[PDB]
């Protein structure tokens, strides 16, 4: 009854290493995609200076 | 009446050497089979490290 409950509690509490590392990598890329586009988002307002002169 | 009772008591109390040595060897192997698989059971969780990097 300890094995059957230890296994029962592990499924509820312990994390799946495979299904979590794969999900961590996804959000670790989605933040770099937003990081890359944030840099370009700041460059866009810089083009009105050539028009203002 | 002592021989007939000594033989009667030996069957009840004394062990059969053949039928017991053969049974001892069986459990002496079943514990080594579990010993061998316990070593491999510990190696299985070690493979997530190559995935985590």
């Amino acid at each position: 009854s300890s094995e059957n409950l230890t296994s029962a509690e592990s499924r509820i509490r312990d994390v799946d290493m495979a299904s979590e590392m794969m999900e961590y990598t996804k959000n670790n890329i989605l933040t770099q995609a937003s990081q890359a586009m944030l840099a370009q988002a700041n460059q866009q307002p810089q083009q009105v200076l050539q028009l203002l002169k």
